[PDB]
Parts: C-alpha cells; sequence; structure tokens
C-alpha cells in the first residue's frame, strides 16, 4: 500500500493548508486530503496577521482582504456603543488592523503557495473512512473520486471538524450546543449607513454579528431565530427581522440576500490534542462559542506551532515531547483565553436584564472613549500566541 514518509494532513481548510505549507517549505513530504455554512471563519486580528506574515502569505491575503481599521459595538437600533480602533496599537505591532476575508478566498491563496512546493500534494475530495495506528505508522482507509484506497503515514495532522477526531478514541470535553443561529450573506451597503466593517450588535432579541465577507460588497449577518420553526418560516421572517438587523430600517428592495442558512454549532475541546501519531489542530481540536468567537478560532497559530513541532521531530531528531508541548500550549490558549472570551462576548451580547445591560453599556462606553483602556483590551488578543 501507499506509504508516506512524512505527514498526511486531513482537511483542506486554511488550518490544514497552512500546516502543510510550513511543513512543505521545510522539506517534509506532505499529502493533504481535502473534503468540502458557506463561507465561515473570517477575521484576522494582529497576532494572526503576524503569523500569516511568517508563513509568507500576508501580502497576498492583504490584496484581497477587507481592511478593517476598527470594529464597533452597537445597540439593536444601530447606535454606536463603542468603536474600538486598531490604530491605538500602532506602537505595539507592525499589524495594527484586522483583515476580513471569506475562507474560500484564504484557502485559494494558500493553495497558490502550496503549488510551488513539489513535495506537497493536494488530493481533492478524499475522505478518511477508517484510521488506526501502530508503533511506526498511522494507516488510513480513504475514499475519493477513484474509489477506495489505503494510505499510511509517519504522522497525521487532523484539522477537520466533523465527527478522524472521533475515530481515534479521543475524549472531547466541554461539549455545549448553540441556540438556533441564522447565517445570511447579504448585499447591503452597511458602510453607507455608518457601520464599521465588523460590528457586534448588542440586544436581547435582535443581537447580531455583521461583518464584511469580501470586496464584492457581500456581508455576513448572523442572528438568532426561534428554534421551533421550519427553514421556510425562517425565510419568511427575514424581511421583518431585517427592519431591525440592517441599519436604516430598509425595505426589501434596498438589499439582496445571497444565501441563508439556519445552523447550530457545538463548542468543545479535545482532552488532549495528540493521540500517538495523530495530532489535532483547529476545528478538529476545539470550537469556541460561534457568536463571540470572531477572530478567536486560534487555527492559524495552532497550525504554525503544529508544523514547527513536526518539523523538529521529522527533520531535527527531536523527541515527541515537542508534540506534547504543542498540545499543552494550544489547549491552554483555548481553555484559558479563547473559550472564556468568546463565552463572555456572547453573554454581553444577548444580556436581557435591563439593569445589567446598562452596566455593561457603561463599561463598553468607557472602553470606547479611554484610549489606554481600548489599547489594553486590543492587546489582549496577543494571548492567541500562548507562551511560544
Amino acid at each position: 500500500m501507499e506509504t508516506i514518509e512524512g505527514v498526511v494532513v486531513v482537511g483542506g481548510g486554511p488550518v490544514g493548508l497552512l500546516t502543510a505549507l510550513k511543513l512543505g517549505k521545510a522539506g517534509v513530504r506532505v499529502v493533504v486530503l481535502e473534503s468540502e455554512p458557506s463561507p465561515r471563519a473570517v477575521a484576522y486580528m494582529p497576532p494572526t496577521a503576524a503569523a500569516l506574515d511568517r508563513f509568507g502569505l500576508l501580502d497576498d491575503i492583504r490584496k484581497r482582504a477587507v481592511w478593517c481599521p476598527d470594529f464597533a459595538y452597537r445597540h439593536g437600533n444601530g447606535e454606536l456603543i463603542a468603536k474600538m480602533d486598531w490604530a491605538v496599537l500602532a506602537q505595539d505591532t507592525d499589524y495594527p488592523y484586522m483583515l476580513l476575508l471569506a475562507q474560500n478566498h484564504v484557502s485559494n491563496v494558500i493553495v497558490e503557495h502550496l503549488r510551488k512546493l513539489p513535495n506537497v500534494e493536494i488530493r481533492w475530495n478524499h475522505k478518511v473512512e477508517e484510521i488506526d495506528q501502530d508503533d511506526d505508522y498511522v494507516t488510513m482507509e480513504t475514499s475519493g473520486p477513484a474509489g477506495k484506497a489505503s494510505l499510511r503515514a509517519k504522522w497525521v495532522a487532523a484539522t477537520d471538524g466533523a465527527r478522524v477526531r472521533g475515530k481515534i478514541g479521543l475524549t472531547f470535553d466541554g461539549i455545549t450546543w448553540s441556540e438556533r443561529l441564522v447565517a445570511t450573506n447579504v448585499f447591503y451597503d452597511f458602510s453607507l449607513h455608518g457601520y464599521s466593517r465588523a460590528n457586534f450588535v448588542h440586544d436581547p432579541v435582535d443581537w447580531a454579528v455583521v461583518v464584511q465577507l469580501d470586496k464584492t460588497g457581500l456581508w455576513r449577518v448572523c442572528y438568532g431565530e426561534d428554534p421551533d420553526i421550519s427553514e421556510a418560516e425562517v425565510r419568511r421572517r427575514l424581511p421583518e427581522r431585517f427592519k431591525r438587523l440592517l441599519p436604516g430600517a430598509p425595505t426589501p428592495d434596498q438589499y439582496r440576500v445571497d444565501y441563508l442558512n439556519p445552523y447550530r454549532v457545538h463548542q468543545r475541546c479535545a482532552a488532549e490534542f495528540r493521540r500517538g501519531r495523530v495530532i489535532l489542530a483547529g476545528d478538529a481540536a476545539h470550537a469556541t462559542n460561534p457568536m463571540g468567537g470572531l477572530g478567536l478560532s486560534g487555527g492559524v497559530l495552532d497550525a504554525e506551532h503544529l508544523a514547527e513541532a513536526l518539523i523538529a521531530v521529522i527533520k531535527e531528531g527531536a523527541s515527541t515531547k515537542v508534540l506534547d508541548e504543542y498540545s499543552v500550549d494550544r489547549r491552554k490558549v483555548f481553555l484559558e483565553f479563547t473559550s472564556p472570551t468568546a463565552t463572555a462576548n456572547f453573554t454581553w451580547m444577548k444580556e436581557s436584564d435591563p439593569a445589567q445591560r446598562a452596566r455593561d453599556n457603561a463599561m463598553f462606553d468607557h472602553a470606547g472613549k479611554d484610549l489606554k483602556v481600548m489599547r489594553e483590551i486590543l492587546l489582549d488578543f496577543e494571548k492567541l500566541n500562548g507562551r511560544r
């Protein structure tokens, strides 16, 4: 059967592609098995931009991304609670901004860079059907357009989120399901009505995340809907909901809905990010609350650390303790920073007690006017880096 003296990466999303890119550039042989809420993880804060620059990708991403110099907290009526300006970090980082870009565009850029590396192969629409391992290799049964096949590798980097993760006997903890969310992609000129490129709308009923997807003018509007109703009824309800979720109370003729999908997500964190020769990153390892997690997925920095550790093993003789260190570092980032932050963001967002809301709004109002406090808050995102 087919043996890879190197790494098989499972999942062709950005996390998988990045891991491959950094492995590939170090001379490790890589095979990526790619297979398939359109589109999803979309915001890059400064530490992640710094990582993208280390991968050699940032210039190409910046050509296509929506440059986002600030983000806004807004009331349900659109009025500004606080605007958080990345320029307050101009002395602290070479990347004092956010970049917004749908995942498929990001993936396409990374795929361009991978094409220059003859030691990396991307296999399109190949899925892992079975996985087992022994002392020397991880053996997989795969299916692709050519039918079934067997493949083994020295190491597997699993990056896809669908229930590999659950074939190898790993325990996931902290599993919690979301409420019913609706993801819509909308052509509406939000910026003409005063919105920033990324907005968190705080309301007990009409809370939302409103963030630009690409340079076509397409925006993602994510909001809550009654969990009991049909998808047909969600669609029928949209026009009246958009009287509040879009600024300016537009009539239907002022916007075009390109896509609509109700969906639910589980949060979770694997108990350990490695089991023998299979190592988890990104969506295979963890997922944060969906509504407060903008820019906090940790996927890029997971990929960077994972590739570095695998390189040390494969090329530099290191003991597998570097892989244990990867697991401890990245799992700590999630449990200590990413998960609690995303959870607190969403709690604030949907707070329904009027007195608590008034206090929360006083806090945001302060953070938006005191630039030193604004700076401390925006610097917090550096915790995405962990201790590495």
